[PDB]
């Protein structure tokens, strides 16, 4: 009854990277049983950012995963109270990003509160260059742990030039109330950008992730 087969969402982040300030408000909508979810993004204040979109794009939706039957949707299960979860993202280069997220739903509407701090960027990097051209695939390893659902995974930022550019994230995910948690399990997740205007103060995002066992 709570989660529908059609959900929309809003989204409200304030940040900085790198000392710079800004804010970003998106709408989206997706099926969150098929694991599918599309936003529109839109920097508020402090545009045009002085960095690389790809390092934002992941933090845009955990109740829109694909779960088998029998590994329990531990994130769609904590609605309609929802969860909070807490992001560590470790750059190749020593760039560091902290995430802090707040899911709820309202008047039939999931709600996200996003902030996020980036430091450490090599003014020289492709971060702080916009050298990044969009995320591989990725897999999140996931497990139960401290009555929490955590993940771990590497995220990989192609580059201009061909190569990559390469981070280990780490996330902590609690439902507000006592939601039963899965065993150990894997979620694919890939990350398309579908569209932008030149400078990145708008951008269209895409996203499909399905569970599956180790």
């Amino acid at each position: 009854t709570i989660i529908k087969e059609f959900m929309r969402f809003k989204v409200h982040m304030e940040g900085s990277v790198n000392g710079h300030e800004f804010e970003i408000e998106g709408e989206g909508e997706g099926r969150p049983y098929e694991g599918t979810q599309t936003a529109k993004l839109k920097v508020t204040k402090g545009g045009p950012l002085p960095f690389a979109w790809d390092i934002l794009s992941p933090q845009f939706s955990k109740a829109y995963v694909k779960h088998p039957a029998d590994i329990p949707d531990y994130l769609k299960l904590s609605f309609p109270e929802g969860f909070n979860w807490e992001r560590v993202m470790n750059f190749e280069d020593g760039g560091v990003v902290t995430v802090t997220q707040d899911s709820s739903l309202q008047d039939g509407e999931f709600i996200y509160k996003v902030k996020l701090r980036g430091t450490n960027f090599p003014s020289d990097g492709p971060v702080m260059q916009c050298r990044t051209m969009g995320l591989e695939a990725s897999t999140e390893r996931m497990y139960p742990e401290d009555g929490a659902l955590k993940g771990e995974s590497k995220e990989r930022l192609k580059l201009k030039d061909g190569g990559h550019y390469d981070a280990e994230v780490k996330t902590t995910y609690k439902a507000k109330k006592p939601v039963q948690l899965p065993g150990a399990y894997n979620v694919d997740i890939k990350l398309d950008i579908l569209s932008h205007n030149e400078d990145y103060t708008i951008v269209e995002q895409y996203e499909r992730s399905e569970g599956r066992h180790s």
